[PDB]
């Protein structure tokens, strides 16, 4: 055998030596080297730490500025909030886990870090489809009068929750489970086990396709049809060159966020396929670890593009820093 199964735990090491145990009680030092263990948490603090002032000042820069109620900011505040739920939830759990070498809260606690990480790079996936549709409707024109605003900008934000909850809570209870992974300091969704009690088989596909492949294809459909709408379609619409100066820069940031959304998410999710297809494979702890935690950097770089490459908004932020200058 390759690893070990349990009632709640899969650990990718054979009970060959007999030093392999449960991750809910024991520090899994039997897995690898402890300096790497704390190296994960040492890399972890540098995460949580920085996801605060870059997320927090973003929620406040919008409430402070009664001038930033645009359908660009509506979707791009939704991150500042959703990430802070992770730092004050998902990251809280992982830390305690990484520093000791196991999930102490355990059966109840895994169901937090595994959940928030699934209600983070999933609620932004339902935002980054609207972020390819907000750019699509005021560039190509599918109908006549296509203005967004406020009562339209809430309809794309309140939708990201309705689609993220459709696939983040069901594993917690009812249709799947939240389970530890890799070096067993991280958690998430099952890829290894049938566990035909909670019926994973159907949930896996309903998850992967409806919430990775389909949102991507209905981003690429809205993307490929926009290089085409820049050249031959938009020279007949006859919009001005003063209007498409910042409109030619914000697009060129918004679809850089799509890139980042794959930069680490493929090394993780695409490999989550590999694991899911091999189920008894000889893939140790290191396999899922680095991609899991790199995947976890998905709370911090989002504002770092939104602040930096969206200069449109980068002025309201500097107003808090000075607070009365020339
Ligand atoms: C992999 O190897 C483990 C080695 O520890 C092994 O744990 C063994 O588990 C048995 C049964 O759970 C324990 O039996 C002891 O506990 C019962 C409680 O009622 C009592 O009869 C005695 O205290 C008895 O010793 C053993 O303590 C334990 N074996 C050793 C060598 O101490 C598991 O089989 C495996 N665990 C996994 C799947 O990670
Ligand atoms: C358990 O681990 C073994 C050992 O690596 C894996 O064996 C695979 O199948 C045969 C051995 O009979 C080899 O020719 C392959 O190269 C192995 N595959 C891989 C991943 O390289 C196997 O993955 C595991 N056993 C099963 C069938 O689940
Ligand atoms: C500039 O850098 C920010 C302003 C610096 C002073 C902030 C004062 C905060 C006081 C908060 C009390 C008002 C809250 C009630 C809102 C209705």
């Amino acid at each position: 055998m390759n690893g070990t199964e349990g009632p709640n735990f899969y650990v990718p090491f054979s009970n060959k030596t007999g030093v392999v145990r449960s991750p809910f009680e024991a520090p899994q030092y039997y897995l690898a080297e402890p300096w790497q263990f704390s190296m994960l948490a040492a890399y972890m603090f540098l995460l949580i730490m920085l996801g605060f002032p870059i997320n927090f000042l973003t929620l406040y820069v919008t409430v402070q500025h009664k001038k930033l109620r645009t359908p660009l900011n509506y979707i791009l505040l939704n991150l500042a909030v959703a990430d802070l739920f992770m730092v004050f939830g998902g990251f809280t759990t992982t830390l305690y886990t990484s520093l000791h070498g196991y999930f102490v809260f355990g059966p109840t606690g895994c169901n937090l870090e595994g959940f928030f990480a699934t209600l983070g790079g999933e609620i932004a996936l339902w935002s980054l489809v609207v972020l390819a549709i907000e750019r699509y409707v005021v560039v190509c024109k599918p109908m006549s009068n296509f203005r967004f605003g406020e009562n339209h900008a809430i309809m794309g934000v309140a939708f990201t929750w309705v689609m993220a909850l459709a696939c983040a809570a069901p594993p917690l209870v009812g249709w799947s489970r939240y389970i530890p992974e890799g070096m067993q300091c991280s958690c998430g969704i099952d890829y290894y086990t049938p566990h035909e009690e909670t019926n994973n088989e159907s949930f896996v596909i309903y998850m992967f396709v409806v919430h990775f492949i389909i949102p991507l294809i209905v981003i690429f459909f809205c993307y490929g049809q926009l290089v085409f709408t820049v050249k031959e379609a938009a020279a007949q619409q006859q919009e001005s060159a003063t209007t498409q100066k910042a409109e030619k820069e914000v697009t060129r940031m918004v679809i850089i966020m799509v890139i980042a959304f794959l930069i680490c998410w493929l090394p993780y999710a695409g490999v989550a396929f590999y694991i899911f297809t091999h189920q008894g494979s000889d893939f140790g702890p290191i396999f899922m670890t680095i991609p899991a935690f790199f995947a976890k950097t998905s709370a911090v770089y989002n504002p770092v593009i939104y602040i930096m490459m969206n200069k449109q908004f980068r002025n309201c932020m500097v107003t808090t820093l000075c607070c009365g200058k020339n």
